């Protein structure tokens, strides 16, 4: 039931898309890989953040410093990885048209 | 554990395989991301079962949201090998 | 929809900055990481070779942070010492090393065949 939360079906229909384009695209191995696991790591990473976010709300609902500072630090994560991601597609993609 | 020797084995055929520079990082990366994950998915599982061996909808969320990262690390792994292979025997 | 990008962006402000601030340690891996971006950005290399190299050293800041946020728990759910406290970053400072080692190796092997 983690998996039917109206943002996992956003996030997640938006990696399994760019999967299939990868997919279809004309490409050699060495960039369909890179394109593929650019996108699957983000899902990768989300699915970690999500991961420590239940663990910290797991302990209570009183705030505390370090309780936002993992989700922040979770966060960050994400933020990166999708940067390297659409660093990635950019790379490759350009002047590929 | 049974992964290092899996990793070995990997990386054994990956070093086997005549492959170029970028080919040959691309598959050990791939498996080496799995153990990333799976070491990062075992230190959550770690802080979950300290806290409380009682069950909780939110202990047993963390866990699976942690698994699923390493089936989907296990899948990009896969993908990476097959693509790779395929057009290294093309 | 547009706004669940704008929240969860401050988030991600808050961890760097507070990452970034509180250890010399980041700053400095922060710095090494950020040079490597540049020099691959610039290298006379094909798009492939580029990737990877900004892809691995991107990754050693992806776990970097992670870890980090599993280590914010731990010491979150207590200054009790702990078998499974110490479990937990002891497997969660492996991962920051591997992807080190792994970034490292790669770094080492593209310049190897560009330069050799
Ligand atoms: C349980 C088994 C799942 C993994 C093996 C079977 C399905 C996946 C096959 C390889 C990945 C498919 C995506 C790559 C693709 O579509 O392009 C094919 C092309 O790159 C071959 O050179
Ligand atoms: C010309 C270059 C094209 C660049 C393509 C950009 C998209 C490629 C990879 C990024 C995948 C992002 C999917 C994950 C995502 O955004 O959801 C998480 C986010 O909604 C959290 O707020
Ligand atoms: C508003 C809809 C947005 C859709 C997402 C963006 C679409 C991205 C690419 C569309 C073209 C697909 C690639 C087709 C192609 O390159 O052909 C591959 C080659 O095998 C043809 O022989
Ligand atoms: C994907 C859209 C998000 C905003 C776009 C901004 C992208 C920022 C950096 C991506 C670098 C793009 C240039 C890559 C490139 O191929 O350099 C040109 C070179 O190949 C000329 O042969
Ligand atoms: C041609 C033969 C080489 C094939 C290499 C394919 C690489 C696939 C996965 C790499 C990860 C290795 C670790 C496997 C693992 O952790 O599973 C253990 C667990 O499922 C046992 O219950
Ligand atoms: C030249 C500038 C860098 C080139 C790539 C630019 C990156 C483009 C878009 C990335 C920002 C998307 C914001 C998504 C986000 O907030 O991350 C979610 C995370 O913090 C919590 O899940
Ligand atoms: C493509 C993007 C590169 C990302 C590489 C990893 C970045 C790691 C650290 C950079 C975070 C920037 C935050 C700087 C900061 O917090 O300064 C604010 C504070 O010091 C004001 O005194
Ligand atoms: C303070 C944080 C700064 C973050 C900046 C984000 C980095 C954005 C792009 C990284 C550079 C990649 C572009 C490399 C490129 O296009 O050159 C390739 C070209 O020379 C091939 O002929």
């Amino acid at each position: 039931a983690w998996i039917n939360e109206a943002a996992f079906r956003q996030e997640g229909v938006a990696v399994l898309l760019c999967v299939v384009i990868a997919a279809w695209l004309d490409v050699d191995a060495v960039t369909r890989v890179l394109l593929i696991s650019s996108v699957m790591l983000v899902m990768i990473v989300e699915l970690l953040n999500s991961a420590i976010e239940a663990v910290v709300d797991r302990i209570g609902s009183e705030y505390h410093e370090l309780s936002g500072r993992a989700k922040d630090l979770g966060s960050a994560a994400v933020l990166i990885a999708i940067i390297d991601a659409v660093i990635t597609w950019a790379i490759l993609l350009w002047s590929h048209f």
